[PDB]
């Protein structure tokens, strides 16, 4: 019959590698899973379900389940949203809003705004890897332990939030450049910080996390490697733009976004095309020269979007072109977004001015809120 899937995750601390995504693409593809005799003899299709969205397994001898049926589209707000617990909140207070922007793009690409601000530690998108990643480690890492990171800003807050909610101590490590939140709201929410101004960059500091890791003994999460990023947006960010898409009547042809791990924009995409792999990725790439928080331009090893079989479109994008989206977002839809945010439509812009695209509903996700950038919202005035 099903089985209810919260069972079998230690699969979760076993399975290993990218080679259980084939089952994953495949079930999302056909819309439909096989029974699993014994489903612990199968920890591969149980993480690929799991992975997916689904809430139940299949087992036993028997017929082959739809998505429907193993609960990829199950709602799981209450919807008086009233929530027993700040964990509890996050996990079920899904999916983030997907809102039509009255932004008008050329050649009928419609745009939707998914606002991943709506997410409550961070007030972003990267709560979602935190969670997962934190979760993850919760029986094989001794409560009271040190848990550390790089960050630009984002996941350093999330993950200060969540390590503490779990029991754990942290620690994040940031660059000069980083914004005052990333630096101040982590020492609230208890953590250490560590801010090097010699960092150019979130990546450049992983070499010094890595070996204070080994001098210090505390956990290095790793959200540039660790496979729980990738994970946390296919069962969150990637199945809700596809149950939101489908629920709200949408003709899904693309999504666009940016990259810092490239974990967000890998899971849509990943996901999205599993399903119909001519739904486009449009992302971002900041122009050389340009510093745009939290992004960054593909070239270098981020893991997932390079490893795994997807298939997307860059976007040369100025920071100035990312805040004047900024602005227009703003000035059409009372929407205050972050730079990201911006960088993201403005590439969705240009690849629809360029005739690439086939009209239809196009998903932006928008990493945060522009709240946090007020010095960048007022150099884009002037
Ligand atoms: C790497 C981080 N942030 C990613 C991020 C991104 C990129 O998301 P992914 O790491 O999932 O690629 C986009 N926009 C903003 C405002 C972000 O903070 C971090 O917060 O450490």
């Amino acid at each position: 019959a099903l089985a209810d899937i919260s069972g079998y995750l230690d699969v979760l601390d076993s399975v290993r590698g990218f080679s259980y995504l084939e089952n994953a693409r495949e079930v999302l593809r056909s819309g439909e899973a096989r029974c699993l005799g014994n489903p612990r003899s199968e920890p591969e299709y149980v993480k690929a379900l799991y992975v997916i969205g689904a809430s139940r397994i299949p087992v036993g001898d028997g017929c082959s389940h739809t998505l429907e049926e193993l609960g990829v589209f199950d709602i799981s707000v209450p919807g008086e949203m009233v929530f027993p617990s700040p964990l509890d909140f996050f996990e079920r207070g899904k999916p983030t809003p997907l809102v039509r922007s009255r932004l008008q793009l050329p050649n009928g690409v419609r745009v939707w705004l998914k606002l991943e601000w709506y997410n409550p530690f961070s007030l972003s998108v990267k709560d979602r890897p935190a969670v997962e990643i934190i979760s993850r480690l919760s029986r094989r890492v001794e409560k009271g332990s040190l848990v550390a990171d790089a960050t630009s800003s984002n996941f350093g807050v999330a993950l200060s939030a969540v390590a503490r909610l779990y029991g754990y101590r942290a620690r994040v490590y940031l660059p000069g450049a980083a914004e005052e939140f990333g630096k101040l709201l982590p020492r609230l929410l208890g953590a250490q910080v560590i801010v090097d101004p010699e960092a150019p960059s979130t990546v450049h500091l992983l070499p010094r996390v890595m070996k204070d890791s080994k001098n210090e003994g505390f956990v290095h999460v790793n959200q540039f490697y660790n496979d729980a990023n990738f994970e946390a947006h296919m069962r969150g960010t990637a199945r809700e733009i596809f149950v939101q898409s489908r629920r709200g009547g949408l003709a899904l042809r693309g999504v666009a976004g940016s990259l810092g791990t490239s974990g967000h924009m890998s899971a849509a995409a990943f996901y999205l095309q599993s399903v119909d792999p001519s739904i486009r990725a449009v992302l971002v790439q900041p122009a050389q020269g340009d510093s745009i928080p939290g992004i960054r331009r593909v070239e270098t090893g981020m893991l997932w979007i390079n490893m795994l079989d997807i298939s997307y479109t860059l976007a040369e994008v100025t920071l100035e072109e990312a805040m004047e989206a900024v602005v227009e977002v703003a000035r059409s839809d009372g929407l205050v977004i972050g730079p990201s945010g911006g960088a993201a439509v403005k590439a969705l812009a240009k690849k629809a001015a360029e005739g690439d695209l086939e009209p239809g509903d196009y998903v932006v996700v928008v990493p945060d809120t522009g709240f946090k950038y007020l010095s960048l919202v007022q150099n884009a005035l002037e």
